[PDB]
């Protein structure tokens, strides 16, 4: 069992069936393996969801070297939301993995947002809080949006507006 | 006969005791010791039931802020909202999903109330609703994340000045709104 195959099969369960069906027992069945084989790669569901979040966020990683802080926030957040919207229940999966401490990639995006907050003038003690505030808004926005798209079956402009409130807010620390 | 207030209350107790996943129409009927069909006289489906439970949870969240300056209105409303969500197991998640499905009347009222503060701040009428939703999305993302962490940590499955962190994000939003002044 190669870890990237496990992750890619877990991501297809999510896409085809939703976050609820993404369980270790179900993944084992789709890979045609004894379930114990999966616990060589993930100690539990929360690590599995973390690896799937890191995989769907591979395209959320964005180089904001050579962008001023305002533009880095906008771009980081654009790429994050696009990645989340690219998979069924993507925003919900990333929210859970952020809350569990199990996504490496979301933590990197936090640190990048924190470098932008720092450049705007936020004190070092508050940088993390500032970065997280942006993330909460993005996740809240996108969970809501996805859930409406999935059920009821200018988004970008609304998304950008709310982000701009935050950027104007950060700029009040200068 | 079944009194709708009693049904909502029973549904809220299942939520508190067992979590959002266990709040189903079949479980609710079992806890009330009634035939399941009786609940369908009060709610057509689980989303309507969750909506009523959301409005019940958010009963305490509404406060009259008319006497306050717009900044303090946003602070007062959002604190009351977070506190109501934290008062019930999975409350922030349940209110999120009900806002998204359009089934909570109280959250719609809170958003309109926040739109009045945005308008004092100088946000244009065309953007007041986006401004108000922006604040809500922050409060919901913050509080879903906070409550997941607290719930996991209480079962030692996680491996913190909530309030000060909450206030700091609210203040960024307020300062961003004021930038429209």
């Amino acid at each position: 069992l190669h870890k990237p195959d496990v992750v890619a099969a877990a991501t297809k369960i999510l896409d085809d069936h939703g976050i609820a069906d993404l369980t270790m027992r179900r993944l084992a069945r789709e890979l045609d393996v004894t379930p114990g084989a999966l616990y060589w790669h993930f100690a539990n569901k929360q690590e599995l969801l973390g690896a799937v979040a890191d995989h769907i966020l591979r395209t959320a990683r964005t180089d904001t070297a050579d962008l001023a802080w305002r533009e880095q926030i906008h771009e980081s957040c654009r790429a994050l939301r696009d990645a989340l919207l690219s998979h069924t229940d993507g925003a919900e999966l990333v929210s859970a993995s952020f809350a569990s401490g199990q996504s490496v990639v979301i933590t990197e995006i936090v640190e990048q947002l924190g470098r932008a907050a720092r450049a705007a003038g936020v004190s070092d003690a508050d940088v993390d809080a500032a970065a997280r505030t942006v993330i909460y808004y993005v996740l809240g926005f996108t969970v809501d949006e996805q859930s409406r798209l999935q059920w009821d079956a200018d988004g970008t402009r609304q998304f950008r507006f709310g982000l701009q409130l935050l950027v104007d807010g950060l700029a009040a620390h200068g």
